């Protein structure tokens, strides 16, 4: 798993961090929600 | 330059479900731990 090439790529690093974001906030959500039941 | 050597792309919906993907999944595991206190 050796990278080559010396420069930056991947611009696409806010788009890996939002997906992150809204999947990891969402799930906590609705987890928070089973533990209640309501 | 033609053929073979990885054809460059432009992916994005990629990218935003594997956020997506790893960052929920994440949240639940160590949630999960939360709950066992253990």
């Amino acid at each position: 798993r050796v990278q080559l090439a010396h420069h930056f790529s991947e611009p696409e690093i806010t788009l890996i961090i939002f997906g992150v974001m809204a999947g990891v906030i969402g799930t906590i959500l609705l987890i928070s929600y089973g533990i209640r039941r309501l």
